[PDB]
């Protein structure tokens, strides 16, 4: 996984990901409604969302098979949980239809706290659990970039 | 910065990083003594160390201008502190001669807990503070790979 901040994109970020984040930076405002927004067909697009965080123990983790995720905090504070090891057995496998599988929290799960402008990149297979509460549940507004891997 | 685990080197990890970790995996035992071990002279080498963790507060972060770091936990549990933002003002700038600048903790400092086999990658300019205590101070055995980067990846002041 990769961690960075959207106001400070460096050459070490793969160029296609840098360009996607710059697209989000150039087009998203605080008034952009929740929904799906275009960049490059099914190869690159992004979703705006706003949700309450919740205790990490109350959500399943997820992974994808075809799409990379860029998770960008626009407003708020988000606990991002993840594993550095391959996914365990999912309780839900919708990879063919929806490119997502859900599975229970791993023994090795880590958490990083993300503030405004921070982003994380998860490549296919990387287990992640967004929107974990940091203290009391609270609203987080985010962009999630999806990029189709070759 | 990149986070992964040395037992699961995936297609998304840059090839040169994968090959360096593969070398560490094939040449470091649990007995390998602390010291400096060259893979390709000063273009690519690693340090084996056994240090005690310390609380991160009031200790200095650092960054480099030319070397990328791969920090690998071989044994133990390490708090890895870091910043997602460019470096602020250092108290000491030894970048040109020693490839390191030291600076006080940033307001935005984050920490991730690393266990056996976990690794993090810091490109030049990425601010980091290794060896932070997780609970009580404890010993951590590590490999730190130093890899000379091409011009495009060098640190920039602005
Ligand atoms: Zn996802
Ligand atoms: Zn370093």
């Amino acid at each position: 996984m990769i961690i960075g901040n959207i106001e400070h994109l460096e050459v070490w970020l793969p160029t296609a990901l840098r360009q996607a984040i710059e697209h989000v930076n150039a087009h998203v405002t605080t008034t952009t409604a929740p929904g799906k927004y275009d960049i490059d067909g099914d190869r690159l697009f992004y979703m705006i969302s706003e949700n309450m965080t919740e205790p990490g123990e109350s959500r399943s983790a997820e992974y994808h098979a075809r799409y990379l995720d860029i998770q960008i905090v626009l407003q708020g504070q988000e606990g991002m949980a993840f594993s550095t090891r391959p996914a365990g057995t999912p309780h839900t496998d919708w990879l063919a239809d929806k490119d997502i599988a859900f599975l229970p929290t791993s023994v090795d799960e880590k958490t990083v706290v993300l503030n405004e402008g921070d982003f994380v990149v998860f490549y296919p297979g990387e287990v992640h659990k967004p929107l974990c509460a940091v203290g009391e549940p609270a609203r987080v507004r985010k962009a999630v970039v999806k990029m189709l891997m070759a």
